[PDB]
């Protein structure tokens, strides 16, 4: 018998409390996740031409895909009760499981169609053999507005990997078009070769009209990750039996890295999970003149190996060009990364699942929005992806969050002095253009979705504090904590150009009481933002299923114009905090997600923090509590 | 209620009997079929390396595979009770139905390894759209002295049928090995051109060494019937996961048919089924030095057609040459028929299922035999396939039966004069030396296995007759008759070559009585054995289910010089009466079976039969009646 008193300290060991009894502690209010129980990898994701609403999709509990669909992506609703699944397994196709999928909005009879994989042997595992018919890809079509999608009665549309090759994993297919690709796959080896020509076809190019294209995640035994491009048999965008296999449009030497010290963008791995194929431009998304980025999950490692375990799970991006497929015998087009990063630097952030949102959607007309968007959904698993010690599972009664959707586009960074900070190698950026003076640089933005960073602010109670400048070490409460763990906290930190080579750590100390504190700030020693964690919750000592580890992203600040005199850029700070789930957003390009599960109720100060090494100044902080319900019918 | 009584006259309508009633009626005694209920295609025969038995399979009930074993090739064993199942469906492969399969002796584990088409969706028929993933093949290896095939734990080896094409099937796998084909694959598209260098490889292959070739039976929409032809991926003799497809290796338009009438060989028909590859030689199988032999089902039907219904069921065999793939993109190899024909001319023959039996097997070594043969089972449907316009199935209790193991070789027919009687086209036949004088002709050879022969003779009573000479219209019964329905009838016609412009039509009247009677005939109208069985069953006047339609098959008696003096050649007869199973074999080269079901127990008389059309000489006419037991244990 025990009661949550959240006011009093934990018990000792949490895993020995009743079943349920910590459903509240930490869970967010305006976040993405099922009624209860566990969610996985988002997925199968799309807008309903019909009604305009969008639709999200995620495993759940491992026993199929869920759904909810919402009008403004801001408030979700079940598709349906019961754990509002979709499709589940149990059919010809997918005996064991069903694994992840994504929709062709126009398909099968004219309808939303899932192509997805269907799982018929376990397990699954890079560092295993693969077992032949493990996973194949086939299709549902969605009935009854969507809240259920209904096998199609044969087999796979694709029924097997790549002929003799022995890939280390085949699944999550997505779909997408793009000009590039069919231009690339008309022309001749040499009419494609000039970029001229190519432009020429590209600008007449119709999206209507255009075969669909998907792209498989895995890898090959004793090569390397990859991904294996297919599209409809022949281009023809009415044929949905057929895929003809494109090749290895993207693959890399087991375990490499971007750059010549993976600092930048974490390793490829050991396999590709989760590959996602964008277009995007300065504003969003454009099949047409939009930029190839590819968003996806890699799986790591370290030595020796021990099978069945990935110890590295790296939500990455990369953005290049797709050209011919060479001259040899292999892929018919190619992927060349030109930059990579993180899409978020959480250990527990992974499988991103996002999806173009037309600026013909419900959501978008009713925010005004007039261009197309690409809405991106990222993982964080609540148990260290099934590697916790013993977390209390039963006690929480639910397991993992998706993370707040974000808007993924083009970003450009003006003004930025052309120096050794801008043309180093193996980094997350290009220049878009310079002088030798000043050049204009350009890398993957990532922001929260519009309508859902309203909804955040909407109605929330607004605290701001003072302009400071601390320089001798301290810890200063704000005036006017939050009194719950509902909040957003935003901030600019301004940095001299002394600090880059000091020790200096600025930032804030949250969720904050006497015996418990989370802190967040920046660290000029690595350039990374970094999430303490080693005190954020009073029951973790004695309950390991509570990671502590420090959690950390790279960024970097460059040399910046802002009138006539240069200036470290500044540090433009956006925390959002639902309960435990912790997002920290950073000048629209970086992004660390973590769970911060502390126990006292009391423990919701914020104070400004300075290790006193260098100088910071903090201006325009503020807080808004109260974030919003993202499932006002629950 | 009724007891059976087979003396008195039967009932009006054979269905409202007991079941079982009718078990014995018509049961034959020394053919293979199971303890009881239904047999299908046979299938999946292989000589075990380990024991030396030949192992024989068929499928049962339409509910997998089940076997027996023999060390003699006489009498047979079940390899378990209670339906003597192999293996049976509802595996993750094959959840709807097991069909034929081929079984490589040393496989994997280097164990009998059982290739088979995995059933997951029905219906499936040429004259309908087929459901991708219908038909897979899977692998299966044998356990416990092959008394048991163990599906292997992983998805079909070759998961779909070729990439984008519309087959109208997709199954019945037949393995088998070749230096011709290994020989053409190795070579350049030149240096495989010459016939010279080509044999050369040939004379060094070996086939410890070599991979294996599987060919399955199918068709194309709206192009034809064919074969599609595999080997093991790169020609590796240790690969069993992967096989690279070689094309169709053979294939013929929609409905046509060998010759320019469809006379010798029947029709091509629609889809082609249960193909087996040979390479025979003048004493047996050698797959280094034999001519390239197939033997396959063909399904007929005529117009208007009637989705689902295969009026007709051809069962063909043709030999040529197999040459390297033309000059543009198709199969890699490509057979060419020289001649083809009919393995049997029965309407209920069918599915011919035959394997290699070595010399080192303990069939071989106790009888003898210095050479490798090929012997085939012939499917014999108990109820035209299913179409039967209601039999007594439940009466029977049982349904269908296999046909004698039968010898194939090449065949040939020395001292023929070469004329227009052989040099006719769209042949069963084809010239293998001529002086333009006399020639000797070159066919398939079809006898009844040795062993099953002797077998059929050793303990039975032998009744002579005398030799006779019919000039006038005459129904002379035998100066003694069998009293059962189990013999073996032989006897030679000697016609003159004034009959051959004749109506004449000579031969044998059996299991008559007064009230019934089969009549087995040779007709010169249109040069053929024929099966009256118009007064065949007293009971089919009222059980249309009997059927009782002329069964007949072509057969030309060449002119033949045998002592410097030309003649029309001997037509030489085997009659082998298994009760209601009759097959009629002549001159080493045809075979026509049928059913001749007659009711009573006294329907056991022979005459001679003439319609004093033209004359013919009857000469070593002889009756062994008694045949044998071929199922010992049971
Ligand atoms: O269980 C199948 C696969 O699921 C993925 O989500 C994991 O990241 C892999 O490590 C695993 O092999
Ligand atoms: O059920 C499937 C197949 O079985 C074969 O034996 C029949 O002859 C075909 O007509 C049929 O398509």
């Amino acid at each position: 018998s025990y009661h949550l008193d959240t006011t009093a300290p934990p018990p000792t060991n949490l895993s020995t409390l009743p079943n349920n009894t910590l459903f509240h502690l930490w869970r967010p209010r305006a976040h993405i996740l099922p009624a209860e129980g566990q969610i996985g990898d988002p997925c199968a994701h799309y807008t309903d031409p019909s009604t305009g609403l969008f639709h999200v999709g995620f495993l759940h509990d491992g026993d199929g895909i869920a759904g909810a669909t919402t009008a403004n992506l801001a408030t979700y609703t079940d598709t349906s009760d019961n754990g509002s699944f979709l499709i589940q397994p149990g059919g010809k196709n997918d005996p064991v499981a069903v694994f992840d999928g994504a929709v062709i909005p126009v398909g099968v009879n004219n309808t939303p169609t899932l192509l997805y994989t269907s799982v018929s042997f376990l397990p699954i595992h890079w560092s295993i053999p693969y077992t032949r018919g493990s996973e194949t890809q086939s299709l549902a079509v969605a009935r009854d507005g969507g809240r259920r999608f209904d096998k199609l009665d044969q087999g796979p549309v694709i029924a097997d990997h790549p002929f003799a090759v022995d890939v280390t994993a085949f699944r999550d297919p997505f779909v997408f078009r793009s000009a590039r690709l069919d231009v690339l796959l008309s022309l001749d080896e040499e009419v494609a070769r000039n970029e001229t020509a190519v432009q020429q076809a590209v600008d007449g190019w119709t999206e209507k009209n255009a075969p669909w294209y998907v792209a498989v995640s895995g890898g090959v035994h004793g090569v390397g990750p990859a991904q294996f491009l297919y599209r409809q048999n022949g281009g023809n965008a009415s044929e949905f039996q057929y895929w003809e296999y494109l090749g290895e449009w993207w693959q890399e030497a087991t375990n490499s890295s971007w750059g010549d010290e993976g600092t930048w963008a974490g390793r490829w791995g050991f396999n590709f999970e989760t590959g996602n194929v964008l277009f995007l431009t300065e504003e969003g998304h454009d099949p047409q003149t939009g930029e190839v980025f590819v968003t996806l999950g890699t799986e790591g490692s370290g030595l020796p190996i021990v099978p069945q375990v990935s110890s590295i799970h790296d939500m990455l991006w990369a953005a290049g060009e797709v050209g011919v497929g060479s001259e040899q015998e292999g892929a018919k087009v190619e992927f060349s990364p030109s930059m990579a990063g993180f899409l978020d630097w959480g250990f527990s952030a992974y499988a991103a699942a996002g999806k173009v949102l037309p600026a013909s959607s419900a959501v978008s007309k009713t925010s005004g929005v007039e261009v197309d968007r690409y809405v991106s959904f990222v993982w964080l698993t609540g148990d260290q992806y099934e590697q916790a010690d013993g977390f209390p599972t039963a006690q929480q009664g639910w397991t993992g969050s998706l993370l707040l959707p974000r808007e993924l586009k083009v970003q450009t960074v003006e003004n930025v002095v052309d120096n050794e900070l801008v043309r180093e190698e193996g980094v997350s950026w290009v220049v878009g253009e310079s002088d030798n003076q000043t050049a204009t640089l350009r890398t993957l933005g990532i922001t929260i979705a519009r309508e859902t960073k309203a909804a955040l602010l909407a109605n929330g109670s607004v605290t701001a504090e003072e302009d400071r400048t601390l320089q001798t070490a301290a810890v200063v409460p704000f005036a006017q904590s939050p009194s719950s763990k509902f909040f957003v906290l935003t901030a600019q930190l301004e940095f001299p150009a002394s600090a880059r080579s000091s020790p200096l750590q600025s930032g804030f100390e949250i969720l904050a009481s006497e015996l418990e504190r989370t802190a967040i700030y920046y660290q000029f020693s690595n350039e990374s933002l970094v999430v303490d964690r080693s005190q954020t919750s009073a029951a973790a000592p004695t309950n390991p299923g509570l990671d502590s580890f420090t959690e950390s992203g790279k960024l970097r600040l460059f040399d910046v114009i802002e009138n006539g005199q240069e200036q470290v850029e500044t540090l433009d700070l956006t925390v959002v905090v639902d309960n435990a789930v912790v997002e920290v957003y950073a000048n629209g390009r970086f992004a660390l997600s973590t769970w911060a599960r502390s126990w006292y109720d009391n423990s919701t100060q914020i104070r400004f923090f300075h290790n006193g090494e260098g100088e910071v100044q903090f201006r325009n902080v503020s807080v808004s509590e109260g974030l919003y319900n993202a499932w006002p019918e629950r």
